[PDB]
């Protein structure tokens, strides 16, 4: 009871985090309805999140060090649960902006010392390697579950929708308070102008991309926050040489395979990401499945999920993460080949969708958990703040930029096939074809993606006796 | 009985030559006993073969059309069968080079015609697509059996080794005799001029590339017979614009798939022979299992290899062949990936060596058939004999250079390792060790080749209707 309660609450973070996104994109053609805050109000709700999320994150790694990790978690989620009650009672367009930007910092604080209270509260072994699978676990268990939530009850109010996180963030503090424990170890002052100038760098980086597409990539404002983005990233590197306990410690990262286990952590992320954009596009739009079936039809990939983490966890400690993380690929490759072949419009779901996602499933499951464990190998305690937090930001980072390219593969092969750009409802059934054809290539593209994050995950060359077996 | 005998007939040339070439390999070491030839005529024997066999292979395309194609297949056939006895009773080095030559020839008259021979003798059809498949199967036949043959009877003599095709020879000019009609088609007159320019710039590349490292690749005479070769090759195209039945129709290969298709057997075959050269050198050094008993290891990969091609043929009319080359590669690509990470020295023979080659021979026996029918796809009679001829020098030109590549890279990494360059008998099992994953990390680059095929595969583009289904 104990360690299942460790466990549960270390990952609570990544369930809330995942599912709250997930339905604030199910519920944003309602919002525009009530509140009518316009097409141009209609991408501020989902950038406010990110803008302080990703700008904030830096700063949460360390944290922790400074104030105390149980604490800062339990700050963190808090902070969540409080903001999604006042999210769901936002007036008009200005208050629910506040309200999104406040997710995103408690967010910013509570998941980065999510990933490190899994290093420093479990020792290396059969204990980390478990808690490890856990915390990849609940990760697909919230995004599912966020269609289903979404899909459910969003017939009825989309206010409902952000109130489920309140039970579900009372639990996740409740077992936090009464399961882990305070480390009793001296307190390491904050670094000032390191902290400073990594938010203002990151923020406004975040906030220069987002408003390129809206004003134009050479309006002004889009290259003119992106001088500050520069000249503030310029700065911090230059005062973190003569740092004290550094925001990013550039030495900790060399010519080791360090570089090439988080390389491959961000371009994973990218392929990750975007097969869940598309594939959740698809089954909407082509299949015209829905919210609440669709979500309900995914229910099988967390079981199959689930097996391949599990499994993974007993085979880590004989075999080394290289092979691991090619095995489950592996079978990620094949399925997403099936699907690039025999997936066209009205073929039948249990035979056909069911089981390449199940055997991708189980093919994720098993790449997931050794490069997770290689991310966090021989670090230590007074550093695993900072490693763990830019962990987080390029497993995030590496998702929009990815996605990115393969949209724009899709958009311009949905022309060349004979299409339209705009809503899906107004295609004449000739034009719908098009683009599920164009989906089925974009396929294609991921895969070439995966293929990149093998060859580079061939240089790993961790064993494990280090990873694991401690 | 009629089909039977045909097929067979059909892929004599098949079985005989790849046959002779290993029982040729494994008898070098006891002809240097006897003849005492130096280590210079060691490799003249081989290259004897391959100086005519390469260099009059096109002319035997065009000359099927000329004389016919069953009267042009049993000449060639029965000059092979001739010379072996000739090879059997060679008293000093020139008997035989002279035998060598003469083989060379035999073959490159009877190899391109038993190609020519499955499009023109069967319909496109059911009985097109069986008869790919034992023409394909019976290449796979005589190496296994040419390594039990060669390694059985040469405690005895060498010379009686190539009595052994003797037998065989005959049996199927007897075959060839009864079972294949001539056809009643007016001769065409032959290319002259195109087809002595085509045979001298072949021959003199081939007599370049052999000699360059004996006497360096900047000796004199290897970029002097480079001089040759291309004055030739510049030669031949000039002449080949205004050329009545041309030996190579340029004009037939246009951006369409032919390229595509065309471009893969080149590079699949690289593949095919350099994993075939580097298992058995693993085999007989590393494992040190001997001739004989290698030989009867891989009777498994001939079986499964039979499994793989007897499916393909029934899938081929219902499949198009580019998810067939695909579908049976991937399966290939997972047992080269299990061999390059659990194949070390002293391993058992059911548990570790026989599961991956029978995977592997059942994924390249599904690739095989869809490739060779849409290499004769849509040429005709009058175009037939050329294409035929291009189709098997690309194949057999891609094995040696895929080959080098993959050699220099064991070469490099053994003495990385720590390594000695020389016979394997003086090694210290410390050298040894290193040796044993030199082979493993060469693997994964034949692998990587693998993956380029598939890609350039995904452009072929054939519809089931075109290939077969007729
Ligand atoms: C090289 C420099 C590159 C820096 C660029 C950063 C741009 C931020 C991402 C783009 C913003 C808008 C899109 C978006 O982000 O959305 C995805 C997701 C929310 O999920 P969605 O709501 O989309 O739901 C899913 C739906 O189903 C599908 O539509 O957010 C993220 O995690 C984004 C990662 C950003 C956080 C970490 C890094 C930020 C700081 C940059 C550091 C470098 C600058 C330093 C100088
Ligand atoms: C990385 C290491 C970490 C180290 C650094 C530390 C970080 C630790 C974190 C670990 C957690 C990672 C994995 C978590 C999984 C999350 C994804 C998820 O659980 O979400 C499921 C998704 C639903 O997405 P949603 O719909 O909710 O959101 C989209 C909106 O709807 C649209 O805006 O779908 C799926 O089940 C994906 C199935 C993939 C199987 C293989 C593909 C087979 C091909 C079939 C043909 C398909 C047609 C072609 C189509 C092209
Ligand atoms: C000294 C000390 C080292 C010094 C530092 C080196 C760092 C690395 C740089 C090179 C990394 C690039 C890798 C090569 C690449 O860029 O290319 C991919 C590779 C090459 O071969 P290709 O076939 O691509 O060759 C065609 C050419 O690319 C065209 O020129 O591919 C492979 O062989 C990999 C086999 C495994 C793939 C199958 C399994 C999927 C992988 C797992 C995914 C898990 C997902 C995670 C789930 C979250
Ligand atoms: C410019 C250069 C021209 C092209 C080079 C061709 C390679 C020659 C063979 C080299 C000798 C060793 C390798 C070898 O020969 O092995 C393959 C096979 C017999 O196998 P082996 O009996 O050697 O045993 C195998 C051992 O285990 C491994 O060494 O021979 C062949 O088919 C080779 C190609 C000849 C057929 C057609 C292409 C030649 C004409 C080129 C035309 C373009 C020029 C234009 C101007
Ligand atoms: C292409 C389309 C055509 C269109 C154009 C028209 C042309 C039509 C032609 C069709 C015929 C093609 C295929 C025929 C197959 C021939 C090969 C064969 O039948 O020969 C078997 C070979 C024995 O070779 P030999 O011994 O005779 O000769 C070597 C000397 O001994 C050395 O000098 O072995 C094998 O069974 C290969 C097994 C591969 C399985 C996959 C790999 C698994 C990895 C396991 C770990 C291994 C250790 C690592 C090691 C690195
Ligand atoms: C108008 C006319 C049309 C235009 C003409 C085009 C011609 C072809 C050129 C491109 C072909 C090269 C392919 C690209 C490549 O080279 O790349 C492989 C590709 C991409 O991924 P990469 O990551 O490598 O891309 C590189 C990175 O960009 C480096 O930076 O991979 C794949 O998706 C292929 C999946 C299939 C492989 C698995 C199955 C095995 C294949 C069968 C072999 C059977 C053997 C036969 C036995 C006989
Ligand atoms: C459907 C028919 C016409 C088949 C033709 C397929 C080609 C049009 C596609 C198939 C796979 C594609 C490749 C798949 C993956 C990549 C990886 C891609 O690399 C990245 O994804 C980097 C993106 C990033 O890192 O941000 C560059 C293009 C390339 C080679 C693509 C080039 C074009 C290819 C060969
Ligand atoms: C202990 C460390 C050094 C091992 C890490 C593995 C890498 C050193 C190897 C693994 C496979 C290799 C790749 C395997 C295959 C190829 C194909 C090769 O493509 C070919 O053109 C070869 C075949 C041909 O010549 O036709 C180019 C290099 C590359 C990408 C190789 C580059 C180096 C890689 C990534």
């Amino acid at each position: 009871r104990s360690f299942i309660a460790a466990v549960i609450a270390i990952g609570g973070m990544q369930l809330l985090a995942t599912m709250d996104s997930t339905v604030a994109i199910v519920a944003l053609p309602k919002i525009q309805n009530e509140l009518s805050l316009s097409d141009a109000g209609r991408s501020w709700v989902i950038t406010a999140y990110v803008l302080t999320f990703g700008g904030l994150m830096l700063l949460g790694g360390r944290l922790g060090d400074t104030i105390g990790r149980k604490r800062t978690f339990i700050v963190g989620v808090a902070l969540f649960t409080i903001s999604s009650v006042l999210c769901a009672v936002a007036w008009d367009e200005a208050t629910l902006v506040i309200a999104r930007l406040s997710q995103g910092v408690g967010s910013a604080i509570a998941s980065p010392t999510g990933l490190a209270l899994v290093a420093t509260t479990f020792r290396k072994g059969p204990a980390r390697n478990a808690a490890t699978a856990v915390f990849a676990a609940m990760t697909a268990i919230g995004s599912v579950m966020g269609l289903v939530v979404g899909g459910a009850l969003t017939e009825v109010s989309w206010r409902w929708a952000f109130l489920v996180n309140v039970p579900i963030g009372l639990v996740m503090i409740y077992l936090a308070r009464t399961a882990l424990r305070e480390t009793n170890k001296e307190r390491m002052k904050l670094d000032a102008t390191g902290a400073i100038l990594a938010t203002l760098a990151c923020t406004a980086a975040v906030f220069a991309f987002s408003i390129g597409p809206e004003k134009g990539w050479m309006s002004g404002i889009t290259i003119g926050s992106g001088l500050v983005a520069l000249a503030a990233a310029v700065a911090f590197v230059i005062v973190e040489r003569t740092a004290e306990n550094p925001v990013v410690p550039f030495h900790l990262f060399r010519d080791r395979n360090r570089l090439v286990t988080f390389s491959a952590i961000l371009l994973a992320g990218g392929v990750m990401f975007s097969l869940t954009v598309c594939i959740g596009l698809y089954v909407q739009d082509i299949l015209g499945y829905s919210a609440l079936r669709a979500g309900v039809g995914f229910i099988p990939f967390v079981i199959a999920m689930g097996i391949g983490l599990g499994v993974s966890s007993q085979l880590v400690s004989r075999f080394s993460p290289r092979v691991l993380t090619i095995g489950g690929g592996y079978l990620l490759f094949g399925a997403m080949l099936y699907g690039s072949f025999f997936m066209h419009r009205g073929v039948p779901y249990f035979p056909n969708l069911v089981m390449p996602i199940v055997v991708g499933g189980i093919g994720i499951g098993m790449a997931v958990v050794p490069l997770t464990l290689s991310a966090i190998a021989g670090v230590g305690f007074d550093q695993i703040g900072p490693v763990s937090a830019i962990a987080l930001m390029l497993q995030s980072l590496g998702g929009p930029l990815v996605l990115a390219v393969i949209q724009a593969v899709i958009t311009s092969r949905t022309l060349y096939l004979g299409g339209t750009t705009g809503p899906v409802k107004f295609m004449n059934d000739v034009q719908l074809a098009a683009l599920d054809h164009a989906y089925t290539y974009g396929l294609l593209w991921v895969a070439g993606a995966a293929i990149i994050v093998g060859g580079m995950a061939l240089f790993i060359g961790y064993t494990p006796q280090q990873v694991a077996h401690a």
